């Protein structure tokens, strides 16, 4: 057992080296998780000298066997592996498959599975998921779940269990976007390092929501965990974020329930001002200047639909219930032939998103001439009012602005605030002046916040501040993979 | 075979007497039909001396064995029976059951049966029908029907076939209205001469549409058949309206198809001005003064929802698509707890009205806690656009107004036109001055026409001329039956 193991691992034991030090890991574990288990948090430094971990926004470039600039999260641990830290900008110096399919479902959470289950009654589908497992956010929980009155992870197993050979599953697979060729849609997809082109008649974006990022002082430092990452390490791998854990944000109960299940000690800090520490977090300070000693901070401030795949697919947005949503016709369509389902549509219980996927799959099944009954899913859905999110009042005056990070790359809240103060309110321009939303997330974890700041400094309402649209490759792909 | 028999009848032969004359009839036949078969049309005279039959608006009081004032349509023929004509106002001088039920469905056409079929999965229903058979208007057809791609009367048999013991059927049973007691509804019902009180939690009005009445000169004279009566005698009993038949109105094809099936010769007169003859029709004259020799005229100018049971139940009306309809909430409710289904709601194919009955039954099943799926019926219904009806321009200037009858009782078009000409436009007042809608139909076959006349003479739009509401007993009941 390593110090942060929640279980004794029974996988094949393996040995790796971090900065020369000999560490034990298990086969199949991903680099940052093996290092966490061994109490190692600080994995890289940004170009302007900011220490960083793997469990919040931003990329983790690491030298993995003399090969510079590999992404830590993507790398499985391997016996004899030589791992080292490096600069942010340090790079290394040194057979297309075509598959035709009826629908192409992007995203493998409850919505995606839902759609696939409905669809494979008669059609051939691609279920595309970049994640390596086929649950959704649901596979991150293991707490009993409403709707299917049954344990979160047990439901996923049941559902995956029910998939046909009519469903081609694509794990560890990144969709690069959707391209309408009139007669079909092209969804180019990357798995391992092969490019696969999926030509489909229909598409469904079952694309999910992403966790909102909280603005407080060293919010990027090692040992801060965004909700999803904390749940992943605890529930998927079985590793604690730390020995004693601070928890914050408006959905902190979801996290606390997991902590309690695993018996991980914690404090609940409703309003975080700052985190401090040399390599990692060791104190958090609240808005009343109270300090708490802890090894990690976990924040959970609500999920918001990931709008990138929507807007690259050519969909339009609406602001409602504290977040941006897809504008849909009466059939959950973004545009003719592209359906949207799940937490991509709105925030609501897993079961609801599951139904919406079935709903969306049923419409296309009806399109195809099969006798489906989308409305039974429709009427089940209405039983679930979509959730709201409070819009954050960022106490700008009360923060030391250069310490609070807005995006992954450079980009402090101060830089953004500065340009707004000089009159610029158009996010298009803000994007260019500061590098907000130009980093390796494409604004996923910062655009909305940038908007909130403009809105706050301006008085201009959020339902009027329109968002820069997502462009060509919605996910990072390198570049060799795309020739010839 | 009698002269107007379409088949040789194999029922028990019986013998009756009309005005002394010995006639042959069959057991189970109703008086006016036996007399028609024997070429007898003129059955009574109105108080102001107008000869009348049984196949258009108005009552048929007859002396049936020295008992004056019995209603011809209601009387079954019986061996030795002595039948005579009489004045309109000639009258004779000389154990309540309580049944509690979940729903009480008023009207036994496809809508009613539809509702009952849905409902008896779990609930106990009363299916109430005054008609003696359980089809609807559908049982009047015997032509292949859309929806259930199958012969009209064969579908009825199939459907009735499927009724449980959870459905109490009440044939030859007149509902007197609906009375909300909060904790339940009272639907008093008359069968034979017993009064039955049905106490139900829910009610559905599956009440039907009635055939519109055409305004032309002697439109009340013997040998004029309203669509429904012509179909009844031909298809239910098997007796021809006449040897050679004139057909008119905008739904004349429905009738012509039946005529052709039975091989009954006919002429199609698109625009009738007048019918003439001593005892019966013998000529019809068109708007261009062309004459045709015939034995009967059949008119079919569209059905309109019967609004009486609706308004006595306390529902409100809307004018759309050329006719008055119930105002419904989003659940086909007139008012809490009273559902409306079928051609009572709108004009559309039998199959659609069948679905609407299932729809309505499913909602109440959901109300009761059972898991029903009203929406599958919902979405099937949308496949059927409700039909329109042209609003008639009555050529008032071109008619001899005192010959064209508006209501059953006295009441010529002239009487109505007169009062309108003297400034009165409120139907409330018209009702009182002339006796329009005070006869033994309660305006069923004349209110709308009265409105059309006002509208035509006034310029005032029909969607603004509101209709006198139906009151206490929606159907005639006598009076002894209601003590003690
Ligand atoms: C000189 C220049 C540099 C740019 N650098 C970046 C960049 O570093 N990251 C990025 O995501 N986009 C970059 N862009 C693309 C901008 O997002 C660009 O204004 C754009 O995408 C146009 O807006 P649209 O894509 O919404 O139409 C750059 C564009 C220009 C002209
Ligand atoms: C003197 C008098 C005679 C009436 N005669 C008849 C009648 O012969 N037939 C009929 O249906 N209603 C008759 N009524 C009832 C009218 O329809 C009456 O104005 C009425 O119903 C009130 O309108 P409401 O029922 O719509 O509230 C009569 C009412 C009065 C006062
Ligand atoms: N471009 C992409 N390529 C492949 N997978 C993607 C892409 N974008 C998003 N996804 C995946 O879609 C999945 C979204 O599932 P998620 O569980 O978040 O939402 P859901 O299925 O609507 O239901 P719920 O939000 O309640 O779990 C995530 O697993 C995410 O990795
Ligand atoms: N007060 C009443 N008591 C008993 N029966 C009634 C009463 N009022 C109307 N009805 C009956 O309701 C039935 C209506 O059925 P009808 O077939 O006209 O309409 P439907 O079932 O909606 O479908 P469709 O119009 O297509 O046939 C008729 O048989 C009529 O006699
Ligand atoms: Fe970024
Ligand atoms: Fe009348």
């Amino acid at each position: 057992m390593r110090p942060l193991d929640l279980t004794e691992k029974r996988g094949k034991k393996v040995t790796i080296y971090f900065e020369g030090k000999e560490l034990e890991a298990y086969e199949g574990e991903k680099l940052p998780v093996a290092l966490l288990a061994n109490e190692i948090y600080w994995l890289t430094t940004s170009n302007e000298g900011r220490k960083r971990g793997a469990f919040t926004f931003g990329p983790v470039p690491m030298t993995v066997n003399g090969v510079k600039g590999l992404e830590a999260r993507r790398i499985k641990v391997k016996d004899g592996m030589k791992i080292e830290r490096q600069g942010y900008y340090d790079f290394h110096e040194e057979e297309i498959e075509r598959v035709v399919v009826d629908v192409a479902i992007i995203g493998g959470g409850p919505a995606g599975i839902g759609a696939a289950l409905e669809l494979q009654q008669y059609l051939t589908v691609a279920l595309i998921e970049e994640r390596g497992w086929l649950g959704g956010d649901m596979w991150l929980k293991g707490i009993k779940q409403e709707g299917f009155n049954k344990d979160s992870r047990k439901v996923v197993e049941e559902l995956v269990g029910k998939l046909n050979e009519n469903t081609k599953i694509y794990l560890e697979t990144s969709a690069l976007g959707v391209f309408d060729k009139g007669e079909y849609f092209l969804v180019p997809v990357v798995r391992g390092d092969k490019l696969i082109e999926i030509l489909a008649k229909r598409v469904v974006l079952a694309t999910g929501a992403i966790d909102s990022t909280m603005l407080f002082e060293n919010n990027d430092m090692p040992g801060v965990f965004r909700r999803d990452f904390a749940l992943e390490v605890m529930n998927v791998w079985e590793v604690a974020p730390g020995r004693k854990v601070a928890v914050t944000g408006s959905k902190a109960d979801e996290v606390i329930q997991e902590l309690e299940r695993w018996g991980i000690d914690y404090v609940h800090i409703p309003n975080v001002k700052r985190v401090e520490g040399n390599e990692k977090v060791e104190r958090v300070i609240d808005m009343n200047n109270h300090e708490y000693k802890v090894d990690a901070l976990i924040f959970a401030d609500g999920r918001r639909p990931d709008i990138n795949p929507i807007t690259q697919a050519g969909g339009k947005l609406r602001f409602r219930r504290g977040y941006y949503s897809p504008v849909l016709d009466e059939y959950h369509r973004i545009k003719d032939g592209i359906y949207v389902a799940g937490s991509a549509v709105s925030i609501k219980p897993h079961y609801a998103n599951y139904l919406e996927g079935k709903l969306v799959g049923a419409y296309i099944l009806k399109e195809f001439g099969y006798d489906a009954q989308p409305c039974i899913y429709e009427e089940k859905l209405r039983e679930y009012e979509p959730e709201s999110l409070s819009i954050p009042r960022i106490p700008l005056d009360k923060f030391n602005l250069e310490d609070v990070q807005i995006c992954g790359c450079d980009v402090s809240l101060k830089k953004v605030d500065e340009v707004i103060r000089k009159g610029i309110t158009d996010l298009q321009i803000i994007k260019r002046l500061t590098h907000l939303a130009m980093g390796f997330c494409q604004g996923r974890y910062c655009l909305f916040n940038g908007a909130v700041v403009v809105s706050q400094r301006t008085g201009k309402k959020l339902s009027e501040i329109d968002l820069p649209v997502a462009r060509s490759p919605i996910k990072n792909v390198k570049m060799g993979i795309l020739a010839r």
